[PDB]
């Protein structure tokens, strides 16, 4: 019940919403069917439109008008945005030259520069270049302020998951808004785009920027706007709030536009109909900036122009139907479109079976435009699994395609030429970032970054302490003139042991054998040196990784590689080695094919054993430092140490052996040397964070050797590739991956072909940030470089995407 008989008199767009059953006058009352009876009359005046004209100049105030052109309007804070231009001979903001804003120039009584977020739905990154002719205000913000070529959204690249990621700094799996449609099996409740359930607070996790501000004593304008409030009125409301007295005035505001997404769905991202909505958005920007200029705030406010996701060409006729794959289609529920999520129609039906559903959808048709995954097997870079609202079965849909359950769903429910939702690496889903104001840099281009990073920066712009989030605070310091956040490196928690020779070969009963007894003061003085770390400067280029949790581990040095060996997990946490451009690939000699050698620095009790592999019929083993890349026949024996061995399914060994024999050398050739760090990952509860030992669900049969869920590699070189990786004086370049450790290659439909046709494609799909590996391993990399810590934070958040260059 709402007693809509109250009034909005003196309450229009009031900042705190009132509780039922009193009627509301806030910018969301329309959405709740709850506004007072006089809200339209008082709060949505439209008379005479939005612009001053010559003849209105100096008019007698008529309270009926949408905005005012009378002498008193500046003190009232309700002039039309073009009042000074029309009636006082002023210029438009966009017509003024840009002039660096070195310090904030604020009116008296402003404690801090206010922040205004101008968020645009469906604003694809290439619009900044392609629509430049028709967006002069936005082009001025971009060229005068700080901009990125594009900003990466989160997956899925839908509206609510991305706007709430902007507000919280969290992945959708953590904030809980995991799609535009959801079922929560604990609440037994559904979330939909249309309706009232979406307003229930229990859906919305984490702590959004407006709550962070409020809890810390910074007032916030309400960010959300009912769709029927026109854009001009939204801008006028923001400008009116900026005229409130100091003790009532918010410091942070948001405007939101439903365009260009709305028209992009209908016409496609580059439909000729798209020019007009871009003109209209630009005009809105113009109104805001003229309005700030009138208030003398245009060199005081920080303005962010930011999109939620882009838009791709998608039509009715590019739809895959699950009815062409499955016989039991009526026993499943599908969340359809640019991603698919599958669950059982009924929890009472015990003949439903995810394993056979997945098998019926896997590589079934030559040109298949979607790939099914159990959610825990999706690329870790998507961070899309740890939430009960995400269904176990997921379909990754190719860009430009839909998936639907049955053809009738697509015509009895073409109408559309654009959509979004796809993998957040896809070029068409990238969106925009521009920052303009006293706290942002002047005429500065910054590299692309992810939208999960923005919350930290918005908190910095307001002097707030961010709630715990997924951004890496300090990674976007290079956007800011001042208010930088000066992070310190985490403290190492476990210090390593440095074992010497402590065991005789005969103490080992591992069932391992090696043909190595084919056995000099020159070359034995030298081998002692290598075991003490004499080549460590070559193979460990950025310092030892720090171990950020409590554990027991040993540093092991060798001629060709260095490792940090876990006595708890019986294998390295990390193995580091450098391959120069000149390095040669050799083979594993026949007599060494099955060679495994006890490591006399590490006890039998803290070693793996070969008998466990012999008896485990499913499981084989590989090496972290590859024997193919040994520097000499003698150094090669080090690669067969039991302390360099890790468990690998035979199907995975195909992938790993190709990466090690063929790809590392190729990268060294191309990048002028590389440094490689590889190791295992255990994430059995798919939370993106390192497992403790009691979370491990699989061991090599009959042993305590834990089986990794994934294997990573971090491959670093010099950004200036005229310098070799091991002699680099400046910035670094990195690419990394987190490969799933699977017993089959069902993910790769071309896997019966030669590895040269499918392995590298697999690795590219599983590209990752160093920061993702950090979470998954409890390690901190790049501890000793000549670079600034902020620059290293930026490197650690870099993702190598393998997309072509944005623009054609
Ligand atoms: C991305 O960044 C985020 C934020 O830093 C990280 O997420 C955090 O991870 C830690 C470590 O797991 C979590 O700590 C645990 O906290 C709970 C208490 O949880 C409640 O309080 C907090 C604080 O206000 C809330 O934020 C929580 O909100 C969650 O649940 C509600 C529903 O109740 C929901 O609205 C939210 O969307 C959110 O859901 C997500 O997280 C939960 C897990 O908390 C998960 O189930 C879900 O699928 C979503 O992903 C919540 O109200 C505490 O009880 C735990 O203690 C238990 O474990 C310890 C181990 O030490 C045991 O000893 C003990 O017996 C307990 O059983 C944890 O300490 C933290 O909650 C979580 N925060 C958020 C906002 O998600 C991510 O890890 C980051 N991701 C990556 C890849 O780095
Ligand atoms: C999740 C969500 C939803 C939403 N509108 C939805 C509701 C439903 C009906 C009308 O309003 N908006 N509007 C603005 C923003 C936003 C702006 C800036 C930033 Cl930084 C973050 C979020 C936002 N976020
Ligand atoms: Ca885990
Ligand atoms: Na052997
Ligand atoms: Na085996
Ligand atoms: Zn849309």
């Amino acid at each position: 019940w709402t007693a809509t008989s109250g009034s909005c008199k003196g309450r229009c767009f009031e900042l705190q919403e009132v509780g039922p059953p009193d009627c509301r006058c806030d910018n969301l009352c329309k959405s709740y069917s709850s506004c007072c009876h006089d809200f339209d009359e008082l709060c949505l005046k439209t008379a005479r439109g939005w612009e001053c004209t010559k003849d209105r100049c100096g008019e007698v105030r008529n309270e009926e008008n949408a905005c005012h052109c009378s002498e008193d309007c500046l003190s009232r804070g309700d002039c039309c945005t073009n009042y000074q231009v029309v009636c006082k001979g002023e210029s438009h903001w966009v017509d003024d030259d840009c002039e660096e804003i070195k310090v904030p120039e604020c009116p008296a009584g402003f404690v801090r520069p206010p922040l205004i977020i101008f968020s645009v739905d469906g604003f694809r990154a290439s619009y900044m270049k392609k629509g430049s002719k028709v967006m002069p205000n936005i082009e001025k913000l971009r060229s005068c302020g700080t901009h990125a070529p594009y900003m990466r959204p989160v997956y899925p690249t839908k509206t609510f998951p991305n706007l709430y990621t902007l507000a919280t700094g969290l992945y959708p799996e953590s904030h809980g808004i995991v799609g535009n449609s959801m079922y929560d099996p604990v609440f037994d409740a559904s979330f939909h785009l249309r309706g009232r359930e979406k307003f229930n607070h229990r859906w919305w996790g984490g702590q959004p920027l407006w709550i962070t501000a409020t809890k810390q004593g910074v007032r916030a304008g309400t960010f959300f706007w009912s769709v029927s409030i026109p854009h001009e009125r939204r801008i006028l409301t923001i400008l009116q709030w900026l005229s409130l007295p100091d003790n009532e005035r918010p410091s942070v505001y948001a405007f939101y536009s439903e365009q260009p997404d709305f028209s992009g769905h209908k016409y496609g991202p580059f439909g000729p109909e798209m020019t007009n909505p871009l003109r209209e958005i630009d005009k809105t920007v113009g109104q805001l900036m003229d309005g700030l200029k009138q208030l003398r705030l245009h060199r005081c406010v920080n303005v962010i122009f930011v999109g939620d996701h882009g838009m791709e060409d998608v039509t009715c006729d590019r739809t895959e139907f699950l009815s062409n794959y499955l016989t039991n289609v009526d026993d499943i529920t599908l969340v359809p479109g640019t991603l698919g999520r599958i669950r059982a129609k009924s929890i009472n039906n015990s003949k439903y079976d995810p394993k056979t559903i997945i098998a019926a959808l896997t590589c079934k048709k030559p040109d298949q435009h979607f790939k099914p995954y159990m959610k825990q097997h999706l690329p870790k870079r998507l961070h899309y699994a740890n939430n009960r609202r995400i269904e176990d079965i997921h379909l990754l849909v190719d860009r430009r395609w839909h998936v639907a359950r049955k053809p009738l769903d697509v015509y009895k429910k073409c109408f559309f030429q654009g959509d979004h939702g796809f993998d957040n690496k896809v070029n068409s889903m990238q969106t925009v970032f521009v920052g303009y104001g006293p706290t942002f840099k002047y005429r500065t281009k910054v590299p692309p970054f992810e939208n999960i990073e923005l919350y930290n920066v918005m908190c910095d712009l307001l002097g707030l302490k961010p709630a715990p989030n997924n951004g890496t605070h300090g990674s976007l310091n290079h956007l800011l003139r001042t208010n930088t956040f000066r992070p310190t490196m985490p403290d190492e928690v476990s210090r390593p042991n440095y074992p010497g020779i402590m065991y005789l070969q005969s103490e080992f009963d591992l069932g391992c054998t090696c043909d190595d007894k084919v056995e000099n003061k020159l070359e034995e003085l030298n081998k002692r040196l290598h075991t003490k770390g004499s080549t460590k400067e070559r193979h460990l280029l950025y310092g030892r990784p720090a171990v950020l949790y409590r554990t027991s581990y040993d540093i092991l040095y060798h001629t060709d590689f260095e490792s940090g060996y876990s006595e708890i997990f019986l294998m390295p946490l990390w193995t580091s080695y450098t391959i120069s451009k000149q390095a040669e690939v050799s083979s594993i000699p026949e007599h060494l094919t099955n060679c495994v050698r006890p490591d006399v620095r590490v006890s039998p009790g803290f070693s793996q054993n070969c008998l466990a592999y012999k008896n485990d019929k499913q499981m084989s083993y590989g090496f972290l430092f590859p024997p193919y890349l040994s520097s000499s026949p003698e150094a090669k024996y080090d690669a067969f140490l039991v302390t360099n061995m890790v468990p690998m399914y035979p199907a995975f060994k195909r992938v790993w052996a190709y990466f090690q024999r063929v790809l590392v050398k190729k990268y060294a050739s191309e990048r002028n040397g590389v440094n490689v760090i590889s190791g295992p990952i255990f994430d059995y509860n798919y939370d993106g964070l390192r497992d403790t030992e009691d979370e491990i669900k699989q061991y090599v049969e009959g042993s305590s050797i834990p089986v990794p869920t994934h294997y990573y590699s971090i491959i670093t070189s010099c950004l200036d590739f005229t310098q070799p990786a091991d002699k680099c004086d400046g910035p670094l370049s990195v690419s990394s991956f987190i490969l799933p450790h699977r017993p089959d290659n069902d993910e790769s439909c071309n896997s019966s072909e030669d590895e040269s046709k499918w392995v590298e494609e697999l690795m590219k799909m599983h590209t990752a940030r160093v920061r993702d590996i950090e979470h998954l391993t409890g390690l901190d990399f790049y501890r000793k470089t000549s670079r600034s810590y902020s620059e290293i934070l930026t490197l650690k958040t870099y993702l190598h995407t393998y997309e072509s260059e944005i623009g054609g």
